[PDB]
């Protein structure tokens, strides 16, 4: 499934939400670049105004698409993600907001012709109506974060727990901690790894000449956790070592 993720690959991302009643449907287009770990996605709210903060959805959209994450060589055989290709993956996560509501998330990521396709349920409860998600108090902005991806065995899957760090307008930090879980669609052999990480850095920004609400995120995503081989065999002074 690696074979499939050596270019430039289109993606689409399809939404439909609704949180604490508040519905709304996004639209997305990219481009995944998983030879660099790179990634490009526009996404647009076809309905309106998306009644919920952009960044707050960055990881459903994308942390979405995780088989455009770049693993090292020496990683490859801990790549879930591509190893479910084509056939795809189901993604889903709780996402609990620190004082206020959760995100539970439905997805399906899968090609469609040549086409990675990313098609997403969200279900938003017991948000507060003047809170930091409701009352648009995120930054348009994004941190750095790992993911630690574990094998989910029972499940020929994988599981990861992380939490994110939203920047509020007063300077705080509105945590999003997420529970994620992914089993492969296809009944074809996966990977299933050993402990790893995924780094990943996003990047938030608009199109200036786009009037509809949206947002454009260029993200980077490395595999890491497991030390190459290399650092012993050439004594390399940069990895962790005793002497
Ligand atoms: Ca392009
Ligand atoms: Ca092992
Ligand atoms: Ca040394
Ligand atoms: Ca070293
Ligand atoms: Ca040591
Ligand atoms: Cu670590």
């Amino acid at each position: 499934g690696a074979e499939l993720f050596t270019g430039v690959v289109p993606i689409l991302v399809e939404l439909d939400g609704d949180v604490n009643g508040h519905k709304f449907s996004v639209s997305g287009e990219g481009e995944g670049d998983a030879t660099y770990g790179k990634l490009t996605l526009k996404f647009i709210c076809t309905t309106g105004k998306l009644p919920v903060p952009w960044p707050t959805l960055v990881t459903t959209f994308s942390y979405g698409v995780q088989c455009f994450s770049r693993y090292p060589d020496h990683m490859k055989a801990h790549d879930f993600f591509k190893s479910a290709m084509p056939e795809g993956y189901v993604q889903e996560r709780t996402i609990s907001f620190k004082d206020d509501g959760n995100y539970k998330t439905r997805a399906e990521v899968k090609f469609e012709g040549d086409t990675l396709v990313n098609r997403i349920a969200l279900k938003g409860i017991d948000f507060k109506e003047a809170g930091n998600i409701l009352g648009h108090k995120l930054e348009y902005n994004y941190n750095s974060h790992n993911v630690y991806i574990t094998a989910d065995k029972q499940k020929n899957g994988i599981k990861a727990n992380f939490k994110i760090r939203h920047n509020i307008a007063d300077g705080s930090v509105q945590l999003a901690d997420h529970y994620q879980q992914n089993t492969p669609i296809g009944a074809g052999p996966v990977l299933l790894p050993d402990n790893h990480y995924l780094s990943t850095q996003s990047a938030l920004s608009k199109d200036p000449n786009e009037k509809r609400d949206h947002m454009v995120l260029l993200e980077f995503v490395t595999a890491a956790g497991i030390t190459h081989g290399m650092d012993e065999a050439y004594a390399l002074e940069h990895h962790h070592h005793h002497h």
